[PDB]
């Protein structure tokens, strides 16, 4: 006979569940210092390195 | 001949051991998030957000 469902409220707590992700090894391993800063306003959109 | 009434039937006050189980799952599942969150005000159920 009791119907007390209107004395309470539905509460959504402020906590997030964990998700998924992956590791990054290719970005770190490859060389990065040669091409860093070479491309700029005066170099267009390409730059070249000589050959042995 | 017929000495049965002299002796009496005795039951010792010792309990034989039985079978027991172990509990490992209840100590590994997460319990910190759903700890006291269901109160008188909250009601039947409580919810958490998703990423």
């Amino acid at each position: 006979p009791n119907n007390l469902d209107s004395n309470v409220s539905q509460i959504v707590l402020k906590k997030f569940l964990p998700g998924f992700m992956s590791d990054l090894v290719l970005a770190k391993t490859v060389d990065r210092q040669l091409l860093a800063g070479e491309i700029n306003s005066s170099t267009g959109d390409s730059v070249s390195f000589k050959r042995p």
